[PDB]
């Protein structure tokens, strides 16, 4: 590359970090502004420019053009203020911008797939450019979350995310690969405007789906190789839990929504036991939910319990989940699944058909808000349990605000202050009248999924099993320091997040090399140093040709 | 070209408009939205989207950000509604976002040309991509009109402009070249701030600015040829006003400043004449300010006034300027230099040392404000004309409306509707007590540049003359139909320039081709269709290679 | 890629066998002669234009020609008629023609490496375009085999040889490297012309040299792994056998003509004992010389008597080398060595100081040339090994035939056709005067090399063993037939080379998975598939891109 195109291209672009000699000799002079900066000036320059803008929104279309522009630039400035960047690039931010602007990117980003171009998936893989690509993020727009169905509309999504893999991990930017499979959209405001940018048919849900799924990741399997990392992003619940359970062995896919979820909850429950005396295994756990998302925590607190010596089934025993219908139960009326029937427990004498009653006469130690349904727990709950346990510990996994079962700042000031909370929604420090200010843990995916993804990639891991989150949860844990603990924090802070991310991967790596699941030969003697360099440093490169004078 | 640096190039990047045959040929297929739209489709989803931005500025980004992604369905842009995008694309908008944004552009425009390269221009024009450019517009950034001096960020003001070649007189985009020379800035805030791009010396003015205009121009036209057309943009009135007396002879050199004004003011002459009975060599004019611009206008006139058979001295006897000391005479103690010597007159018997008194004693029937030195046009001075001539001609030239000589309300409602008023500023409308509303001309420079750039460029002229402008004026006036005169108007309306322009052109172009000043062999026998065939159309075409069966 | 390069790119160059829709899709159309032609009618012509060429250096530039023109239909001329065209390829046409012609490259091949380029090695290896090799060939042009130095000129070596990596083994093209090191010349014709292109000083044998071959490796392993396969082809003895202990450990590094030389003599002795009754470890043998080249040769012996299950110190005990000085003997005058040590067995009664003597009294029944000092197998030394062993093996590995220890023909008509003959040098099928007419088997690297080199480019193996060589040699003397081994031959016939090779791979592949060498996992299931997909066609791809119509 040499002249505009050096510019042009956002992978080799340096701005104006370009020196002197660099435009002399490459051709970029007069082309650019006599300024030379290096790159603390354009980074400091462009952390002004965002301190001005006041609305989220307007952050995020700043935030994609610098990295439509300059990428190196663009993960400098994401990783030098994550905690604050981080709602802007990937939550809830890129949902209101995929909603009210559609597709803003001026440049191409990602694949499109669509059912129209069924039978020809491969010829799409292969007009994409980069060569190596080792992550590859697939959304079908279906359920966007808090957002339903956006459509072909939903590619911000997994843009936004592999932004994290960069920022957080280290993956190279041109090993991720966006990729949107469009099927129709189900809502009618988006097939009625003329200035939709996709299919007009309604969402297609027969055999021709299914098959297009398999050819895509057939062919992307076919051009990058078997341990391509895919994950499917923000599908239907129906489509994403039936690809997992299909797609788990044949290929390298884990997804976020049913796993990552499972490790953070998993995670904050380590916590707990880490600042309450009890352990795991001693105190029961009642959920609002069984669904496989609540089967995966659970199977995941299950496998916890059991790699401390404990028992399978004295382990199966403690974890209760409550139905719609009512507590999922032996010989009840409702239909019970095969997933769930491990958590199928003797039935209880009084058989409670409200929630409160259910806490009332089982007295859980835990409570986990994994149904989702809306606002479900009670200020009577709360107390009813507070009363039961001395630390109770309270989890209300969904978000919004508006969708969690409870508020942060209720839960502490209704209780004294004993319950330990963590919610998946962001929840300012709640101060209560006499004094003693707490802050709730917020659980988010961003805890997991980087890591784990580096290291799957580093260790060139075919299939990603159900225990590399358990060692994950575990690690994320282990990042916590005594005094944390003390604080009352159940996850480390996010303003130091890569850190975090970049240690769950040693752990990782060193889990897939002691159970034989990782085919990257031959094996490194330290993980550590090996996954530190391996990650990606966003610092410009000199594209000085050395020149020199032979004697 | 072939894949993706086919939409990332600009001028033949074509959005969702490449048919699906055209992607599937070209190798686009995948990296683009399913949905193919039309060029139409495109430019409504993008005035929608103009329309629900309330703030010129946030226009002139959005805007910008469109040509910089698509050229052509810019233009379509540009053209399909040009009176209300053309205030955001040229003027005042463009010192606005200069001043406050600094540099936007988020791809290379034109050369930046400084004075620590001085002596090696030649190796940074060479730098610049396209092989044959026909226009390029010169900023020193030292006087950008209303906001002083910018520096290096008045590039967007040649840039800005070229939008208007392409987009009123059809000149294509890729041989347009806008070129900002940087010698430092002059004001402090510029030289203060770390983020400021370019040179932090006061601005130089030694021989070492000249000697780098030369070096410029000579390896400008040892490039592309001796007939590039070199127009100077927004320097100071000193460094602009001696560099076009200096190259006027040797390169192809116009100043809208200059002369496109003057042709501008002498078109709302005509007009005048042509709605009022008497002629113009009839009447006698009065000036605001005696300058090089003055002059430039007076000379104007009085070619107009001999190409009608009139002596040159009796031409020469009706125009009075008065400059800021006093009327402009003869035997005065003020200076007089030798270009306003010809118009100085023998000496009145009051020699009024106010400009109220200069109407009261010359009676002028004309009043021209080119001074600028601010409000000047008081409403006593307007009474006493409106008393002395039955239909006074006021021209307010100066621009933004508080530096302006006069409002066109006051100036239409003090009179009786009598006079006739044209102004740079754009004013609304003004409507009376008891009716007839009046609609002030606006005459800015975008009637006459594109068009007089067109013909110069498609004649190969290698030297402007100053005829060539009154030829402009002529045709501009010519514009004109009877019933916009009798409404009152002196300028056609700006809906519809782009067909003003081709028609001045056309008339330019048989001008140049009467007296022996273009030098495109053969000579075509109709100019009509030569230019209207030499534009450039803002039309997407197929990109599909021929495929055909051999028989 | 599109329009001319598409042609000018050999890889991706396909004359006329661009298909009428491809001409005219991809923009070739017009560029190429009007006909339509298959790969067959492309090779029958160029097949019948070497036919009408006479002398072997016409027919390598004619080839050469074809390969810098077309690479896929070069290697399928190649692969078509190999056993005809492999003297033109690589030896020993390809010293005549670097000797007569110098460089005769057209295109650039390969790297130009200069001890004037020290300490910038790394930079001369990023300015090679392919970003995988797998394959590296390095010369020093010290010693052509036949024509001593050539300096620079030597580089035909390596390119030559990469061909028979493409054309026997199936290694892609665009993976292979040659790589010419020059440190000046040491013949004084070459530094006496002024055309000869490179170094005019004698070749450097200092610490210079050593870090250079040093710094090269590091740079060469730093882009493109640590398991890249390096070559040392025709370096100096003493440089090329230092050289492969130094980097033997650490890098993935085997010499042809050291270890490569004693699989082949290995491969023969194992047809020959598969010929006679006798197996190896019953019967002695006697060398023309004792070097690392003939300790090699010995140490294959003992390691294939080993595998059999007798004593490594009676493996040992058969093996007597004879030096240049006489018999190499315990207590002997004349120094020995520590690598020569193993082979010091107990005085003979006479002592001889003639090789005739020696074979006299050893009584030997194995010979091999490996000395290689000329002519030195005396017809009275032939009769006299005739008379002792019934059907005496003689093995004359040097080449060319006036070096050659012996002449096939004599061998075989001066002993009753009893004996085994086989010999570096190609000799014609010999038929004596009562008839019986008998072939001798032909012993060169092209056999080993390119099979080994697949297997271990295909395993990622880091650190090539002796053993490696050892399995080779079993699978190329199991590659021959009972009938063949009946006639006499020792070797698989040249004609079928490339299945040779693959199936040379193959076993070298399971050895190398069987024994924890290699590291590309997971482990096949079966190798042959394996080894048989992975390797290149020379067949011609459809370069149209897929077209088809939406529903
Ligand atoms: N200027 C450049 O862009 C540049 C320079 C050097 C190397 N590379 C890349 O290094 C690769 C060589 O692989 P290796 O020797 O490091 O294998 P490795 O053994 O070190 O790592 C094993 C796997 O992990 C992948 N990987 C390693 N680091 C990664 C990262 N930061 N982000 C995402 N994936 C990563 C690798 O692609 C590889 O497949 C080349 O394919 C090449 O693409 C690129
Ligand atoms: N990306 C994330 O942050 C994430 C991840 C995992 C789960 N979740 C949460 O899980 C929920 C959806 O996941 P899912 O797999 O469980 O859905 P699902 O469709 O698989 O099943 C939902 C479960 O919730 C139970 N339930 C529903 N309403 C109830 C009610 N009013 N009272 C008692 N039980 C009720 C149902 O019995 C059912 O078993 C959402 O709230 C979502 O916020 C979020
Ligand atoms: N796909 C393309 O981009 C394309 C296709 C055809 C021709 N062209 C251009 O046409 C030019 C051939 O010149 P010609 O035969 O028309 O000479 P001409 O006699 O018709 O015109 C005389 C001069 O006017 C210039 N000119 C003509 N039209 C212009 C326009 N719309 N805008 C700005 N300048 C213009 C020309 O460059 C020429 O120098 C080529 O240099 C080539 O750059 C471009
Ligand atoms: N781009 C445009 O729209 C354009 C073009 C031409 C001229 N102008 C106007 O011309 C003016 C500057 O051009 P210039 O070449 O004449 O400047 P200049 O420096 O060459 O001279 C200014 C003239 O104005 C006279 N003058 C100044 N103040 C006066 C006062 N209070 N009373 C009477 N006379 C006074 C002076 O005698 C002097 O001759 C600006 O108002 C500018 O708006 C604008
Ligand atoms: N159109 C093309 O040029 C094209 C198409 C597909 C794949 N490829 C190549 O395939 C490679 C993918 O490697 P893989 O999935 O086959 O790994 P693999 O597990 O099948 O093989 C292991 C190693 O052997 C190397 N190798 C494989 N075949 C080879 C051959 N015929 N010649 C020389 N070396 C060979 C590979 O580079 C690899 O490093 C890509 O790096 C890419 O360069 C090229
Ligand atoms: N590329 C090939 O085909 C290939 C490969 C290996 C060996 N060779 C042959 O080996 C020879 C060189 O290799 P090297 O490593 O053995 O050289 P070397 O320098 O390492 O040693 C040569 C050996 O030959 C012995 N010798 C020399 N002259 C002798 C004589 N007149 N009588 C008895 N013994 C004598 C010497 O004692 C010495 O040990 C060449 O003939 C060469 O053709 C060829
Ligand atoms: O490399 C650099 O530092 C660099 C920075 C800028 C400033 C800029 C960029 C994007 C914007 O959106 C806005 C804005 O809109 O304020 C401003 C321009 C050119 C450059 O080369
Ligand atoms: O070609 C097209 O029509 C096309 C249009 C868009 C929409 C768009 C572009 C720029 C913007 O700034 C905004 C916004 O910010 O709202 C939105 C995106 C991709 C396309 O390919
Ligand atoms: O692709 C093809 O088949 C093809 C073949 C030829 C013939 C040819 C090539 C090389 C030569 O050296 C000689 C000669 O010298 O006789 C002749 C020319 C153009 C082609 O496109």
């Amino acid at each position: 590359e040499k002249g505009k195109p050096l510019m042009l291209n956002p992978r080799t672009n340096k701005g104006m970090a370009f020196t002197l000699q660099e435009r002399q000799m490459l051709g970029l002079q007069g082309l650019l502004p006599p300024k030379i900066e290096t790159q603390d000036i354009q980074a400091l320059r462009f952390h002004r420019n965002l301190k001005k803008m006041t609305s989220p929104l307007e952050k995020y279309i700043y935030i994609m053009g610098i990295q439509e522009r300059n990428e190196k630039l663009f993960y400098r400035i994401l990783q030098d203020d994550i905690e604050s960047l981080m709602p802007i690039v990937y939550t809830p931010t890129v949902g209101l911008a995929c909603s009210q602007y559609g597709h803003i990117f001026r440049r191409p980003k990602g694949l499109f797939i669509s059912i129209s171009d069924r039978g020809h998936v491969r010829s799409i893989v292969d007009n994409w450019p980069e060569n190596h690509v080792k992550a590859v993020v697939v959304t079908d727009g279906e359920r966007i979350l808090g957002l339903g169905d956006l459509g072909v509309y939903g590619m911000g999504i997994p843009v936004g995310k592999l932004c994290l893999y960069t920022a957080c991990a280290g993956i190279r930017p041109d090993r991720c690969l966006p990729v949107c499979i469009d099927v129709g959209t189900d809502n009618i405001a988006l097939l009625k405007d003329p200035f939709y940018m996709g299919l007009y048919q309604k969402r297609d849900r027969t055999q021709q789906y299914d098959d297009l799924i398999d050819e895509f990741m057939k062919a992307i399997t076919d051009r990058y190789g078997r341990n391509t990392l895919i994950q499917f992003e923000d599908f239907g619940n129906h489509n994403a839990f039936r690809f997992l359970r299909k797609y788990r062995e044949k290929y390298c896919t884990f997804n976020d929504d049913i796993q990552g979820t499972a490790a953070v909850a998993l995670a904050g429950l380590l916590a707990a036991q880490k600042v309450i005396s009890k352990p795991i295994s001693e105190h029961k756990i009642l959920f609002l939910g069984a669904g496989e998302a609540a089967l995966g925590i659970a199977n995941l607190i299950v496998m916890s319990m059991v790699e401390n010596g404990l028992s399978e089934q004295e382990a199966q025993k403690k974890i209760w989940m409550f139905d719609k219908y009512g507590l999922l139960v032996k010989g009840r009326k409702a239909k019970i699944d095969s997933y769930q029937e491990p958590f199928t427990h003797s039935a209880p004498e009084s058989i409670p058909d409200t929630f409160e009653d259910a806490v009332n006469i089982l007295k859980p130690s835990t409570i986990i808000g994994v149904a989702g349904a809306g606002r479900l727990f009670t200020p009577d709950v709360i107390r009813a349990m507070a009363s039961i346990n001395e630390r109770p510990v309270i989890f209300a996994l969904s978000n919004p605000t508006a969708q969690a079962e409870c508020t942060a700042e209720e839960a502490y000031t209704l209780t004294e202050g004993r319950c330990l909370f963590a919610s998946g929604s962001p929840f300012g420090p709640v101060k209560l009248t006499d004094g003693r200010v707490f802050t709730p843990g917020q659980g988010n995916n961003v805890y997991i999924f980087p890591g784990v993804a580096l290291a799957v990639i580093l260790c060139n891991t075919r299939h990603i099993s159900d225990s590399v989150f358990l060692e994950a949860a575990k690690a994320l844990t282990s990042q916590l320091t005594d005094e944390e603990l003390a604080q009352g924090r159940l996850y480390p802070p996010l303003a130091n997040i890569q850190e975090v991310s970049i240690n769950i991967a040693i752990k990782v790596t060193e889990y897939l090399y002691a159970n034989k699941m990782a085919f990257r030969y031959p094996e490194p003697e330290d993980k550590a140093k090996y996954v530190k360099e391996r990650t990606w440093r966003s610092e410009y490169d000199s594209l000085l040709p050395d020149v020199y004078e032979w004697p």
